[PDB]
Protein backbone atom coordinates (compact mmCIF):
# COMPACT_ATOMS: atom_id res chain seq x y z
CA UNK A 1 0.00 0.00 0.00
CA UNK A 2 3.01 2.46 1.11
CA UNK A 3 5.37 2.67 -1.28
CA UNK A 4 6.50 5.13 -3.84
CA UNK A 5 4.93 4.61 -8.19
CA UNK A 6 5.71 6.01 -10.88
CA UNK A 7 3.20 5.53 -13.58
CA UNK A 8 3.72 5.10 -17.35
CA UNK A 9 0.82 5.29 -19.93
CA UNK A 10 0.14 6.16 -22.96
CA UNK A 11 -1.16 4.34 -26.28
CA UNK A 12 0.65 1.59 -28.27
CA UNK A 13 3.63 1.21 -29.66
CA UNK A 14 4.95 4.56 -27.74
CA UNK A 15 8.13 3.02 -26.10
CA UNK A 16 6.08 2.92 -22.41
CA UNK A 17 8.24 -0.91 -22.66
CA UNK A 18 11.42 0.76 -22.88
CA UNK A 19 11.00 3.78 -20.95
CA UNK A 20 9.69 1.58 -18.28
CA UNK A 21 12.44 -0.65 -18.46
CA UNK A 22 15.03 2.14 -18.51
CA UNK A 23 14.10 3.93 -15.36
CA UNK A 24 13.78 0.76 -13.28
CA UNK A 25 17.26 0.39 -13.83
CA UNK A 26 18.19 3.94 -13.19
CA UNK A 27 16.39 3.35 -10.38
CA UNK A 28 16.43 0.06 -9.07
CA UNK A 29 12.62 -0.45 -8.41
CA UNK A 30 10.36 -3.19 -9.54
CA UNK A 31 8.42 -3.17 -13.07
CA UNK A 32 5.27 -4.16 -14.03
CA UNK A 33 4.25 -4.84 -17.75
CA UNK A 34 0.51 -4.51 -17.15
CA UNK A 35 -0.01 -5.27 -20.99
CA UNK A 36 1.60 -8.40 -21.15
CA UNK A 37 -1.06 -9.84 -18.33
CA UNK A 38 -3.89 -8.76 -20.43
CA UNK A 39 -2.46 -10.78 -23.28
CA UNK A 40 -1.11 -13.62 -20.52
CA UNK A 41 -4.98 -13.79 -20.58
CA UNK A 42 -6.11 -13.55 -23.93
CA UNK A 43 -3.53 -16.66 -24.34
CA UNK A 44 -4.86 -18.37 -22.05
CA UNK A 45 -8.42 -18.06 -23.39
CA UNK A 46 -7.48 -18.94 -26.50
CA UNK A 47 -5.73 -22.12 -25.33
CA UNK A 48 -8.48 -23.10 -23.07
CA UNK A 49 -10.75 -22.54 -25.43
CA UNK A 50 -12.56 -19.54 -23.55
CA UNK A 51 -14.65 -16.96 -25.66
CA UNK A 52 -13.37 -13.80 -26.36
CA UNK A 53 -16.35 -12.12 -27.00
CA UNK A 54 -17.46 -13.49 -23.26
CA UNK A 55 -17.53 -11.64 -20.31
CA UNK A 56 -18.95 -14.52 -18.09
CA UNK A 57 -16.54 -16.94 -19.46
CA UNK A 58 -13.71 -14.72 -18.97
CA UNK A 59 -14.28 -13.72 -15.60
CA UNK A 60 -13.48 -16.77 -14.14
CA UNK A 61 -10.51 -17.37 -15.96
CA UNK A 62 -9.04 -13.99 -15.16
CA UNK A 63 -9.16 -14.28 -11.19
CA UNK A 64 -7.88 -18.18 -11.44
CA UNK A 65 -4.96 -17.55 -13.90
CA UNK A 66 -1.70 -18.65 -13.16
CA UNK A 67 0.97 -16.44 -14.53
CA UNK A 68 4.46 -15.32 -13.57
CA UNK A 69 7.15 -12.28 -14.08
CA UNK A 70 10.45 -13.18 -14.13
CA UNK A 71 13.13 -10.14 -13.08
CA UNK A 72 14.33 -8.39 -16.35
CA UNK A 73 17.49 -10.12 -17.23
CA UNK A 74 18.45 -8.02 -19.86
CA UNK A 75 14.40 -8.80 -21.41
CA UNK A 76 11.16 -9.47 -19.18
CA UNK A 77 10.47 -12.92 -19.14
CA UNK A 78 6.12 -14.01 -18.71
CA UNK A 79 5.04 -17.43 -17.40
CA UNK A 80 1.79 -19.16 -18.01
CA UNK A 81 0.83 -22.26 -16.36
CA UNK A 82 4.73 -22.59 -15.70
CA UNK A 83 5.65 -21.81 -19.59
CA UNK A 84 7.68 -18.91 -21.06
CA UNK A 85 5.12 -17.64 -23.47
CA UNK A 86 7.49 -14.59 -23.68
CA UNK A 87 7.06 -14.61 -27.37
CA UNK A 88 3.55 -15.79 -27.83
CA UNK A 89 2.21 -12.94 -25.95
CA UNK A 90 4.21 -10.83 -28.67
CA UNK A 91 1.55 -11.30 -32.09
CA UNK A 92 -0.69 -9.33 -33.51
CA UNK A 93 -3.13 -11.85 -32.80
CA UNK A 94 -2.96 -12.09 -28.99
CA UNK A 95 -2.44 -8.54 -29.07
CA UNK A 96 -5.66 -8.44 -30.57
CA UNK A 97 -7.45 -10.68 -28.37
CA UNK A 98 -5.95 -8.99 -25.45
CA UNK A 99 -7.78 -5.33 -26.28
CA UNK A 100 -11.09 -7.10 -26.88
CA UNK A 101 -10.58 -8.79 -23.39
CA UNK A 102 -10.02 -5.68 -22.25
CA UNK A 103 -13.08 -4.47 -22.91
CA UNK A 104 -14.71 -5.93 -20.43
CA UNK A 105 -14.97 -3.94 -16.93
CA UNK A 106 -15.70 -7.42 -14.90
CA UNK A 107 -12.61 -8.41 -16.62
CA UNK A 108 -10.45 -5.53 -15.03
CA UNK A 109 -11.69 -5.85 -11.81
CA UNK A 110 -10.93 -9.39 -11.28
CA UNK A 111 -7.10 -8.62 -12.16
CA UNK A 112 -7.28 -5.63 -9.72
CA UNK A 113 -5.40 -6.96 -7.06
CA UNK A 114 -2.84 -9.12 -8.72
CA UNK A 115 -1.16 -5.38 -10.20
CA UNK A 116 -1.37 -3.51 -6.98
CA UNK A 117 0.24 -6.29 -5.61
CA UNK A 118 3.22 -5.49 -7.98
CA UNK A 119 3.29 -2.09 -5.35
CA UNK A 120 6.45 -3.09 -3.36
CA UNK A 121 9.79 -1.26 -1.59
CA UNK A 122 11.52 0.54 -2.71
CA UNK A 123 9.15 1.22 -5.85
CA UNK A 124 7.68 0.49 -8.98
CA UNK A 125 7.19 1.43 -12.81
CA UNK A 126 3.90 0.57 -13.99
CA UNK A 127 3.27 0.37 -17.51
CA UNK A 128 -0.46 0.36 -19.00
CA UNK A 129 -3.33 2.47 -19.67
CA UNK A 130 -4.96 3.11 -16.70
CA UNK A 131 -2.30 3.14 -14.26
CA UNK A 132 -2.43 6.73 -13.22
CA UNK A 133 -6.03 6.92 -13.54
CA UNK A 134 -7.41 3.94 -11.98
CA UNK A 135 -4.70 1.16 -11.20
CA UNK A 136 -2.77 3.32 -8.83
CA UNK A 137 -4.83 6.72 -8.63
CA UNK A 138 -2.45 8.27 -6.22
CA UNK A 139 1.12 7.76 -7.91
CA UNK A 140 3.09 10.79 -6.78
CA UNK A 141 4.85 10.32 -10.39
CA UNK A 142 2.43 10.09 -13.60
CA UNK A 143 3.39 10.47 -16.75
CA UNK A 144 1.36 9.93 -20.38
CA UNK A 145 4.05 8.91 -23.07
CA UNK A 146 2.66 9.83 -26.06
CA UNK A 147 3.32 10.63 -29.85
CA UNK A 148 1.92 10.77 -33.40
CA UNK A 149 0.35 7.84 -34.42
CA UNK A 150 1.57 8.10 -37.86
CA UNK A 151 5.04 8.42 -36.17
CA UNK A 152 4.48 5.41 -33.85
CA UNK A 153 3.30 2.86 -36.92
CA UNK A 154 6.94 4.03 -38.84
CA UNK A 155 8.46 3.38 -35.50
CA UNK A 156 6.36 -0.25 -35.85
CA UNK A 157 6.94 -0.38 -39.40
CA UNK A 158 10.72 -0.34 -38.76
CA UNK A 159 11.21 -2.66 -36.25
CA UNK A 160 9.62 -5.12 -38.16
CA UNK A 161 11.76 -4.85 -41.04
CA UNK A 162 15.03 -5.43 -38.84
CA UNK A 163 13.10 -8.46 -37.74
CA UNK A 164 12.50 -9.54 -41.37
CA UNK A 165 9.08 -9.19 -41.46
CA UNK A 166 7.28 -8.23 -44.59
CA UNK A 167 5.21 -4.32 -43.83
CA UNK A 168 2.59 -2.09 -45.03
CA UNK A 169 2.27 1.44 -43.69
CA UNK A 170 -1.01 2.02 -44.17
CA UNK A 171 -2.04 -1.15 -43.00
CA UNK A 172 0.38 -1.07 -39.47
CA UNK A 173 -1.69 2.57 -39.19
CA UNK A 174 -5.44 1.21 -39.03
CA UNK A 175 -3.90 -1.79 -36.81
CA UNK A 176 -2.84 0.65 -33.80
CA UNK A 177 -5.64 2.99 -34.62
CA UNK A 178 -8.40 0.63 -33.98
CA UNK A 179 -6.44 -0.70 -30.99
CA UNK A 180 -6.54 2.99 -29.47
CA UNK A 181 -9.86 3.73 -30.43
CA UNK A 182 -11.24 0.72 -28.35
CA UNK A 183 -8.92 1.79 -25.66
CA UNK A 184 -10.04 5.19 -25.47
CA UNK A 185 -13.87 4.70 -26.56
CA UNK A 186 -14.40 2.18 -23.58
CA UNK A 187 -16.95 3.08 -20.93
CA UNK A 188 -14.51 1.79 -18.13
CA UNK A 189 -10.64 2.41 -17.57
CA UNK A 190 -10.43 3.90 -20.40
CA UNK A 191 -7.46 5.10 -22.06
CA UNK A 192 -6.39 9.09 -20.49
CA UNK A 193 -4.15 11.06 -18.88
CA UNK A 194 -4.46 11.57 -15.33
CA UNK A 195 -5.10 15.52 -14.62
CA UNK A 196 -1.60 15.24 -12.73
CA UNK A 197 -0.23 13.37 -15.61
CA UNK A 198 3.06 15.00 -17.14
CA UNK A 199 2.00 14.46 -21.22
CA UNK A 200 5.38 13.22 -23.11
CA UNK A 201 5.20 13.53 -26.80
CA UNK A 202 8.10 11.68 -27.84
CA UNK A 203 7.56 12.38 -31.95
CA UNK A 204 10.64 14.50 -32.66
CA UNK A 205 12.53 13.18 -29.58
CA UNK A 206 15.09 10.52 -29.50
CA UNK A 207 14.99 7.70 -26.70
CA UNK A 208 17.37 8.81 -24.94
CA UNK A 209 15.72 12.36 -24.53
CA UNK A 210 12.55 10.61 -23.64
CA UNK A 211 14.43 8.51 -20.50
CA UNK A 212 16.38 12.03 -19.82
CA UNK A 213 13.21 13.96 -19.18
CA UNK A 214 11.47 11.49 -17.70
CA UNK A 215 13.72 11.18 -15.26
CA UNK A 216 14.25 14.63 -14.60
CA UNK A 217 10.23 14.89 -13.86
CA UNK A 218 10.48 12.06 -11.65
CA UNK A 219 13.73 12.66 -9.63
CA UNK A 220 12.41 15.95 -9.20
CA UNK A 221 8.96 14.78 -7.67
CA UNK A 222 10.55 12.33 -5.69
CA UNK A 223 13.72 14.02 -4.65
N1 LIG B 1 -3.12 -1.32 -18.33
C1 LIG B 1 -3.56 -1.82 -19.48
C2 LIG B 1 -2.65 -2.43 -20.39
C3 LIG B 1 -3.16 -2.97 -21.51
N2 LIG B 1 -4.51 -2.93 -21.74
C4 LIG B 1 -5.10 -3.59 -22.93
C5 LIG B 1 -5.36 -2.65 -24.11
C6 LIG B 1 -4.14 -2.88 -25.00
O1 LIG B 1 -4.57 -2.81 -26.33
C7 LIG B 1 -3.75 -4.33 -24.71
C8 LIG B 1 -2.27 -4.65 -24.81
O2 LIG B 1 -1.48 -3.58 -24.25
P1 LIG B 1 0.11 -3.54 -24.43
O3 LIG B 1 0.33 -3.32 -25.99
O4 LIG B 1 0.59 -2.38 -23.68
O5 LIG B 1 0.63 -4.91 -24.13
O6 LIG B 1 -4.22 -4.61 -23.37
C9 LIG B 1 -5.36 -2.28 -20.86
O7 LIG B 1 -6.57 -2.19 -21.11
N3 LIG B 1 -4.86 -1.75 -19.74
Amino acid sequence: AIAPVITIDGPSGAGKGTLCKAMAEALQWHLLDSGAIYRVLALAALHHHVDVASEDALVPLASHLDVRFVSTNGNLEVILEGEDVSGEIRTQEVANAASQVAAFPRVREALLRRQRAFRELPGLIADGRDMGTVVFPDAPVKIFLDASSEERAHRRMLQLQEKGFSVNFERLLAEIKERDDRDRNRAVAPLVPAADALVLDSTTLSIEQVIEKALQYARQKLA
